[PDB]
């Protein structure tokens, strides 16, 4: 005997993981599609420009500072993987173009 044929389902889990960054952001997915086109595709850059998009302002920015050290840089030896953020605009751009749909 062999086990059985099994298929993956993880585009619900990403378009799941959208519609909380939509939750997250208080956006639509069409503001989550143009914040991404505008920032590149980085996940992190258009959830920061799309909850910083109006704010208090202010007279000039912080004081900053710190302690000399190394580079901190770590060891160059590895493994690659996915970078997640092409297939959440994936799921996102055809959500937003033609619903995700088996036809367009």
């Amino acid at each position: 005997s062999v086990s059985i044929l099994r298929s993956s389902v993880n585009h619900r889990e990403v378009d799941e993981a959208i519609d909380n960054i939509l939750r997250y952001t208080n956006s639509t997915e069409q503001q989550f599609l143009e914040a991404m086109e505008s920032t590149g595709g980085r996940v992190r850059i258009a959830i920061a420009k799309l909850l910083s998009k109006q704010t208090s302002g202010g007279s000039g920015g912080s004081k900053l500072g710190g302690s000399g050290g190394s580079r901190k840089d770590l060891s160059v030896k590895g493994m690659l993987y996915d970078s997640d953020s092409q297939q959440i605009l994936n799921r996102l751009r055809e959500r937003v173009s033609g619903s995700t749909a088996q036809s367009a």
